[PDB]
C-alpha cells in the first residue's frame, strides 16, 4: 500500500523557466519548432498511452511480446535482484519482467524512475501490493540530469523499453547512454528498446493513425503553451503531418498551419507569424539498423550481450553490460 521512498528532483520554479527558454527559441528559430521535453503534460501524457493501443502503433505490441516469449531468458541473463526502470512502473511490460525475477527468486527492489511524482506513488502501490515485501525506491527526475541519483544498492537491471531512446537525436542520445553507462556497476545490466527501420509506410502509418489520436497529442503541444505561456493558438488551424526522413532515418511530426496565423505568446511577450502551410517541427522517432545499435553501445563504454527480435524485424531488445 503506502511503503514508499521518494525522492524528487524536480521543482516547478525550474520546469518554468526551463520551458520559457526551449518555447522561445523554437518558435523565433526561421525554421520554427517546439520542444518536445514539454509535449507530455497530464492530457498529454494520457493520448500517448492511447496511442500505445492503436492498431498501426506496432511497437509496444511487438515489444511485448518479445518480453513475454523471453523475459525468463533476459532475467536468466541479467542475474540481478533489482529493477530500475526508466519511465513509470505502469506497463504490462513491468510485470512481465517482475514476474520472471520473482518466478526465479531472485526480486529484492524496485527503483522507478519517472517525471511525475504522482505517478511514481500510484506504481509504488500497485507493485508493492503485487509483490509483497519488495523494496521501492522511486526517483522523480529527469533521466538526462538526475540519473547520477540513482542508488546503486543490488544487482541491476536498468531498463528503457518503448525505443523512448529514439526521441533523443544523435548528440544528446550519445550523452545520455554514456552518462547512463557510467552509473553502471560490473554485474548491472541494461536492457534497452530499440524500433528498428522497416517499410516507411508502415513507420507513418503508425505516427498518422486514422482515428485521428496522434494528431490530437500533436495539436495538444500548442494547448500546453496556451496554457503554461498564455498563447492564443487556434488548434483547429494546424493540421497533423507525419513525415518519414530518410536522411536520418526518423519520422518526424509537424504542425501545418492551415491559413496564416499571428500568434501572441503573452508569457514571453512574444508575437510570431505562421505563413499559410508553414510547417513547425514537434515530435521525432529515430529508427534504428541492429548493427548500428551495437556500435552506439560500444561508443558508450558497453557491450551487447544479447540481442532478441521478432520474427519480423519490427523491434528489439538489447542486454549489454560495461
Amino acid at each position: 500500500h503506502m511503503a514508499l521512498s521518494l525522492a524528487n528532483y524536480l521543482a516547478a520554479d525550474s520546469a518554468a523557466e526551463a520551458l520559457r527558454r526551449d518555447v522561445r527559441a523554437g518558435l523565433t528559430a526561421t525554421q520554427k519548432s517546439l520542444p518536445p521535453k514539454w509535449f507530455y503534460d497530464a492530457v498529454g501524457s494520457d493520448l500517448f498511452d492511447q496511442i500505445t493501443r492503436l492498431p498501426e502503433y506496432y511497437p509496444t505490441r511487438t515489444e511485448a511480446q518479445i518480453l513475454r516469449t523471453r523475459s525468463a531468458e533476459i532475467i536468466s541473463a541479467a542475474g540481478a535482484d533489482t529493477l530500475v526502470e526508466l519511465g513509470s512502473g505502469t506497463s504490462e511490460k513491468t510485470r512481465m519482467l517482475l514476474d520472471a525475477m520473482r518466478d526465479a527468486e531472485l526480486l529484492r527492489r524496485f527503483i522507478p524512475f519517472d517525471v511525475d511524482a504522482g505517478v511514481l506513488r500510484s506504481a509504488g502501490a500497485a507493485i508493492g501490493a503485487e509483490y509483497p515485501g519488495i523494496e521501492i525506491d522511486a526517483v522523480c527526475g529527469d533521466f538526462e540530469e538526475h540519473l547520477g541519483k540513482i542508488p546503486h544498492v543490488g544487482r541491476r537491471l536498468v531498463v528503457f523499453l518503448g525505443s523512448t531512446i529514439g526521441n533523443l537525436t544523435p548528440a544528446p542520445r550519445a550523452e545520455f547512454l554514456s552518462t547512463l553507462a557510467d552509473t553502471l556497476q560490473p554485474g548491472d545490466s541494461l536492457l534497452l528498446g530499440t524500433d528498428l527501420v522497416k517499410d516507411t509506410g508502415r513507420l507513418v502509418r503508425a505516427y498518422d493513425d486514422a482515428a485521428g489520436v496522434t494528431a490530437a497529442f500533436n495539436r495538444n503541444v500548442l494547448a500546453v503553451v496556451n496554457r503554461e505561456l498564455s498563447a492564443d493558438f487556434d488548434l483547429d488551424a494546424f493540421e497533423h503531418v507525419a513525415k518519414w526522413n530518410s536522411d536520418e532515418e526518423r519520422i518526424e511530426m509537424w504542425l501545418r498551419a492551415r491559413t496564416a496565423q499571428h500568434v501572441r505568446v503573452a508569457a514571453l511577450d512574444l508575437e510570431v507569424d505562421f505563413a499559410a502551410g508553414e510547417e513547425m517541427l514537434t515530435e521525432v522517432s529515430c529508427k534504428f539498423r541492429p548493427e548500428n545499435v551495437v556500435a552506439e553501445l560500444a561508443e558508450a563504454g558497453l557491450r551487447q550481450t544479447h540481442w532478441w527480435t521478432d520474427p519480423a524485424g519490427d523491434f528489439g531488445l538489447s542486454l549489454a553490460v560495461r
